């Protein structure tokens, strides 16, 4: 649309209120143009069609509960583009500025969110299992991390390569989600799953076998449900990022934390540079290690913590 920049104000998922950036041009339009080619958020009406409509408002107040899921994936696409240009100084997800479209309400009932290769897409959940999923930051800024990762490494989604995939979209979801400083932690969901049940969440990174998945390559699951158990095996991924960020010992190797910043530095350089479609966990290994080494020195303890981190989580 074309028209004027301005500022609306509504309430999100969660019940808390917080301004966004609109269009007006007769409505007031969910476009928020001072963030590259524009973040574009659209009413899917729950059908399966997409992009469906571009959100329009007659007064730019949002505090309809209809508009929750809007107003926060809007807000999010927000927050992880400014995450992405003051931290890493790339422009959108392509590097040059790629609008960021945005589908919320999207079918019926839908427990998930996806990046779909062109757009994100948000369900709104049964309301058992989950609330709307836009109302995690860490949700959002993992679906578009994904976009991301397939304008660079290009990782496709199954076995190793896959997981490495899914784990890169955690990992950068929690970084985006400690970087909004939005209550932080090192879990995945926690904000939209379970609205009956406090305490959990969809994955862990600090302990990734709370929920079921495996912690060290030992116990890699080798078949052939989740294309290969790309949810599943992301967790051998994830404890080795919490451990180079945080620090502990892990089946017995310790490991010297090096922080959060220093983490995103390391992987973002090895995904941007040293990834390919189809790198497995040892090659993940041999990037990380590299990426740390350009960064700090071969003989740094940066590259120290990345080699034990991975030594902890049995990736040779
Ligand atoms: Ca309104
Ligand atoms: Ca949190
Ligand atoms: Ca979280
Ligand atoms: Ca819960
Ligand atoms: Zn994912």
């Amino acid at each position: 649309i074309t028209g004027t920049s301005t500022v609306g104000v509504g309430r999100g998922v969660l019940g808390d209120q917080k301004n966004i950036n609109t269009t007006y041009s007769t409505y007031y339009y969910l476009q928020d143009n001072t963030r590259g080619d524009g973040i574009f958020t659209y009413d899917a009406k729950y059908r399966t069609t997409l992009p469906g409509s571009l959100w329009a408002d007659a007064d730019n107040q949002f505090f309809a509960s209809y508009d929750a899921p809007a107003v926060d994936a809007h807000y999010y696409a927000g927050v992880t583009y400014d995450y992405y240009k003051n931290v890493h100084n790339r422009l959108s997800y392509d590097g040059n500025n790629a609008a960021i479209r945005s589908s919320v309400h999207y079918s019926q009932g839908y427990n998930n969110a996806f990046w779909n290769g062109s757009e994100m897409v948000y369900g709104d959940g049964d309301g058992q299992t989950f609330i709307p999923l836009s109302g995690g930051i860490d949700v959002v800024a993992h679906e578009l991390t994904h976009a991301v990762t397939d304008y660079t490494a290009g990782l496709i989604y199954q076995n190793e390569s896959g997981a490495i995939n899914e784990a890169i979209s955690d990992i950068f979801g929690t970084l985006v989600e400690f970087y909004a400083n939005k209550n932080p932690d090192w879990e995945i969901g926690e904000d939209v799953y379970t609205p009956g049940i406090s305490g959990d969440s969809l994955r862990s990174m600090s302990d990734p076998a709370k929920y079921g998945d495996p912690d060290h390559y030992s116990k890699r699951y080798t078949g052939t449900q989740d294309n290969g158990g790309v949810h599943i095996n992301s967790g051998i991924i994830n404890k080795a990022a919490y451990l180079i960020s945080q620090g502990g010992t892990h089946y017995g190797v310790s490991v010297v934390g090096i922080g959060r910043d220093k983490l995103g530095k390391i992987f973002y350089r090895a995904l941007t540079q040293y990834l390919t479609p189809t790198s497995n966990f040892s090659q993940l290994r041999a990037a990380a290690v590299q990426s740390a080494t350009d960064l700090y020195g071969s003989t740094s303890q940066e590259v120290a913590s990345v080699k034990q981190a991975f030594d902890a989580v049995g990736v040779k």
